[PDB]
């Protein structure tokens, strides 16, 4: 019933669009931790000094570790941001996480207040 309740039953669902099959193909990157001594990047973690990724939202959502949205889209925002640093601009990872920030920028917009 409450203003933060309901704005993170809001994040809440598009968490879960981000991690349904429908946006697979391009969010599947973004599901766990970067594995950087599994994919040998070695700097990973001397470039990115807060790694995120949608099973980390998920947990915090979970643990209630958000107390509204702006936390949440914080975090979300973070992931693809350490994306775009990371990664050069014509990879394919920075495409997927385009697309997939679109997804998430269009729905967040739709929030109630
Ligand atoms: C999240 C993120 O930035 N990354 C990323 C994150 C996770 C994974 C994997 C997830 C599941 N197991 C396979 C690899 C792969 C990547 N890739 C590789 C990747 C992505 C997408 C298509 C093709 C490749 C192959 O070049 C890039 C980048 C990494 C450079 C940081």
């Amino acid at each position: 019933m409450g203003k933060l309740s309901e704005q993170l039953k809001h994040c809440n669902g598009i968490l879960k669009e981000l991690l349904s099959k429908k946006h697979a193909a391009y969010a599947w990157p973004f599901y766990k931790p970067v594995d950087a001594s599994a994919l040998g990047l070695h700097d990973y973690h001397d470039i990115i000094k807060h790694p995120m990724d949608l099973s980390t939202v998920k947990r915090k959502m979970e643990n209630r570790d958000y107390r509204d949205a702006q936390e949440f889209a914080a975090d979300v925002r973070l992931m693809f941001s350490n994306c775009y640093k990371y990664n050069p601009p014509d990879h394919d990872v920075v495409a997927m996480a385009r697309k997939l920030q679109d997804v998430f920028e269009f729905r967040y917009a739709k929030m109630p207040d």
